[PDB]
């Protein structure tokens, strides 16, 4: 039953998890990411920051996994994800006393982060496998599902924040001292063409749709640059984040469109509008897929119904102070909207708030 | 000598009884129906009145002592007392039933003014005691409850007065009180637009045109009808049309061509959905919440309580009204209604120790 958990205690994991969970994550601004990848920033500064910050981020969400209901925590797949987090925490602990001045320390660190990044590739579908194990062994009682939903939103946001920190280090400090003008600052494109990412997400969605259905709706894109009419819309953002969101929304829109036109020769196209206002960058994906009743929208956002594309797409949106909302018209079609900050100064990491007291203070006149 | 508190304390110990749209429909014009309605409403109205009256008396003293709030409270006392006269009277006596119906019409007329008067009180509080953000989430909470309470009470009174009025050739003989069992949604959309266009034309010399598309999913060619209260649907559509037109005209101050307001009406198995789309330039996501706030909304064609109260009408029969904007482009407002009259049940404020503690905390 409990071999992975035994192996973890014998490793001293709890000592370290208890230690690092006593501290709060440090949220970084988009500006801080940009500047910490400008030349003036150092591999040593990043090393000394990430060898404290990663373990704190890892320890906090590890503490929180161990607060799940025992019916889920004892699922093989959850125990497995927990073992990957122990290994990764331990991996970074090797670096606590090592010398920043030593070029071999910095090199080994970067390789450890890449190993960690690769270790955690399958985390999402594995945690989903654990939730299915719980669902298909116990009930579908609506109290335990708002519990799992709460934890999973935190876990997956935590995970996005950790891969971001690792991606910035590995991509910026990939071995040698490199030439002048990098197109990206790590994973951040400071001149991200939103429509190019829409087309990318569509291209891959259309490929998959064409494999499994043999039809796929076409794409129409309109841009609205309010301030500068008809200038192509750029922003500072992480294209892979925007792509993850758009990919999932394209898959759902295409599924609904194809499944609601079994007998049609024309498929209604998927319409995407990109609007840039003073404060918001807004991306509407409109389909004529026959829509969902208002009562079942909540379900689309639930891990208990992978299925995890929409919930996790929302988490990516929320991570840099955005949102993702979905409005359907049963009998007609569905509108999905990504809301992003137009300004890079308005973009700070939104991280789960940890170490809140279980004791609630009472309030008077 | 006249013991409002006695009665307020008594009737507030009971829970309102939510009715289904079906239950409203089933009430025939019979003497047997009039008696059932009389004996039901002489308990239910006072319970509905007592509950929201108890809750007004828990508001912060900064609000409760405003002239306009004291006034609304006095109208609720008068109306409660009015109904109390009927508690021991005989339903079997035809003169009892007739006097009751006249009392309800008097009550209906007494409360015509209530919405702008409560709003006047909120302005009195704002402009005397300011905006500390704790007391504003308190007033928002109270106002949503008060105005939903009010919709549920006018519905009960409207059904009684309109059904048991007793005039020979009525206005709407198709209707069961205020309920149209064959309500043509698009006809109400056109009505709401016509009045909105009139007002828009008065205050600006331009007004956007209307386009309507219907999607009857099950029965493709057939015009979309439902069981609903047309006046409810009209209040919601009127407010949404006024806002869309205001935004459209103010974002094209110098344009001779205005982009039209597009309305789609979709009927699915469960939902009837009405989307109103404008190219009014839209609102940033951060300010949507404000549009739904009683504290912000003096309309800075503007009323301010229109959107919050339109949502309450939507929620009253288990619907919703949501707005999604695209800053720089335009706004979509959606009314969600139940397609089926069996799914349509009164949503009333839940009255209990937890709901009444919100006026002590955060
Ligand atoms: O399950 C998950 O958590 C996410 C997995 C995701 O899988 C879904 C999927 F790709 C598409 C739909 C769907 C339908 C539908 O046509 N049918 C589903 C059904 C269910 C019940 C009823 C009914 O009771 O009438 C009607 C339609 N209509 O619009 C959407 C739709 C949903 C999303 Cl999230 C989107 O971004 C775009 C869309 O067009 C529902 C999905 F679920
Ligand atoms: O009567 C009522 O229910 C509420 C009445 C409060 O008055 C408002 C109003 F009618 C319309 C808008 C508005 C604007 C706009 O942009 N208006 C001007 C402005 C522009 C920029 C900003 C900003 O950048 O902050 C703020 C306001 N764009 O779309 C809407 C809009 C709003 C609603 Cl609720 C609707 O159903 C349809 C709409 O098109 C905003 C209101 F506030």
């Amino acid at each position: 039953d409990k071999a992975l958990l035994k192996n973890a205690s014998l490793a001293g994991a709890p000592k370290y998890i208890e230690h690092f969970s006593k501290f709060s994550p440090s949220p970084l601004s988009m500006k801080q990411f940009l500047d910490f990848g400008s030349s003036n920033a150092c591999e040593k500064t990043s090393f000394t920051f990430l060898r404290q910050e990663l373990p704190v981020r890892l320890a906090n969400i590890m503490k929180e996994i161990n607060l799940l209901p025992d019916r889920v925590l004892s699922t093989p797949s959850v125990q497995l994800v927990q073992s990957w987090y122990v290994q990764s925490l331990l991996d970074i602990m090797e670096f606590l006393d090592k010398d920043p001045e030593d070029h071999r320390t910095l090199s080994q660190f970067t390789d450890a982060l890449v190993t960690i990044r690769n270790r955690h590739n399958d985390v999402v579908p594995t945690m989903a496998q654990g939730v299915l194990e719980y669902k298909d062994t116990y009930g579908d009682d609506p109290v335990s599902n708002q519990n799992i939903q709460y934890f999973l939103d935190r876990f997956y946001l935590s995970r996005i924040s950790i891969r971001m920190l690792i991606n910035q280090h590995t991509l910026i400090f990939d071995g040698s001292t490199n030439p002048a003008h990098p197109k990206h600052i790590g994973s951040i494109d400071p001149n991200c063409n939103v429509s190019e990412v829409v087309k990318d997400a569509y291209d891959m969605a259309k490929l998959l749709c064409d494999k499994y259905y043999m039809a796929s709706p076409d794409l129409e894109i309109q841009e609205i640059n309010a301030a500068n009419s008809k200038q192509p819309i750029h922003m500072v953002y992480v294209p892979s984040h925007l792509y993850h969101m758009l990919f999932e929304l394209f898959k759902n829109a295409m599924r609904a469109t194809v499944e609601s036109h079994e007998s049609s020769l024309i498929l209604p196209p998927i319409k995407v509008m990109v609007a840039l206002g003073e404060e918001d960058l807004s991306i509407k994906m409109s389909d004529r897929g026959g829509g969902v009743p208002l009562r079942k929208i909540e379900r689309l956002f639930s891990y208990m119904y992978f299925g995890y594309g929409l919930p996790i797409s929302r988490l990516y949106a929320k991570y840099f102070q955005g949102d993702l909302q979905l409005f359907s018209m049963e009998g007609f079609g569905t509108d999905a909207v990504i809301y992003l900050k137009a300004l890079s100064t308005d973009s700070v990491e939104r991280l789960p708030v940890y170490n809140k007291s279980a004791w609630r203070h009472y309030q008077t006149i």
